[PDB]
């Protein structure tokens, strides 16, 4: 249930979000195309899935890439700012589940995510217990797939 | 191009266009709807393109418009936060405008936007010279459709 796992956002794991989104936010096109190239380079089975991007080796030197990690950011910067309500956070995962649900993405697939969260977060001296916080987010997108 | 589009924005309409959106983006929610159902107003020809969101009339309650609504809102903050560098805004405008080739809007089609633009910005007393602001970062899009 995408309500309960929404339930699970409790004061302190929105308090380690905003915290840590706070520094990673504020380079939106640096850390989204160092977030994808990441889940790339660890996990090369999900390059099918991005056809359309081209040669996404090129990391930075490819547009289409750079467009689209930009937009992740904001699809992130989104959840942040519906955190004080559970309602608009849902309706707006929801949305965000159904691009991927068109592209065969299930829950198990968008949950290797995770370990490129968590490396990402690593080289900014934000440990476990923040990428603990940002699985919990992600689990709320994994309820609607 | 795209790009000549893009460079064209001068200091001055990059001023209005952020001034505008200090206001109009602090409500993302309330103004995203705005939005909408001012376009389902006016243009009624365009409801049957977004069946996907089920009873536009429901406005606000209607949970697939208000994630939608909320996120359109999010695609013209980051519109706005790449004024500075033509060469990000114009990877992240081409990267929406396939969203829109996909489902066959058309550059004229896309332009009627501006009407409802107009009105949500009047809402807020900001005038004719705002609204042409805008549309001028509309064409930008309409340059990549
Ligand atoms: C933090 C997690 C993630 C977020 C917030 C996210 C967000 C997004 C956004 C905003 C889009 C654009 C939607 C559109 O315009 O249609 C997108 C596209 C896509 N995502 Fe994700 N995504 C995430 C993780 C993943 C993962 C882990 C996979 C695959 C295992 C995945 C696969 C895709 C694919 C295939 C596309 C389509 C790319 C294209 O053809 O343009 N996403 N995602
Ligand atoms: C300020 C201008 C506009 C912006 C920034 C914008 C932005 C967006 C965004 C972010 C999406 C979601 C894309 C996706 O997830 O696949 C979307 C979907 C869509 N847009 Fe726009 N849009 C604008 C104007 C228009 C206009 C004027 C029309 C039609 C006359 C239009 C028709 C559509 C349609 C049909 C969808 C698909 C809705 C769905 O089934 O989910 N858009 N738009």
């Amino acid at each position: 249930s995408v309500y309960d796992a929404a339930a699970q956002l409790t004061a302190d794991v929105k308090k380690d979000l905003r915290d840590s989104w706070k520094v990673i936010g504020s380079d939106k096109k640096g850390n989204g195309v160092a977030l994808m190239t990441t889940l790339f380079a660890d996990n090369q089975e999900t390059i099918g899935y991005f056809k359309r991007l081209g040669d996404v080796s090129q990391g930075m030197a490819n547009d289409k890439l750079r467009g689209h990690s930009i937009t992740l950011m904001y699809a992130l910067q989104n959840f942040i700012d519906q955190l004080d309500n559970p309602d608009d956070l849902v309706c707006v995962v929801e949305k965000f589940a159904v691009n991927h649900i068109t592209r065969k993405i299930s829950a198990a697939e968008f949950g290797k995510i995770n370990g490129p969260i968590k490396k990402v977060l690593a080289s900014k001296n934000f440990g476990d217990k923040y990428a603990n916080a940002w699985a919990k987010l992600v689990a709320v997108v994994q309820a609607a797939l």
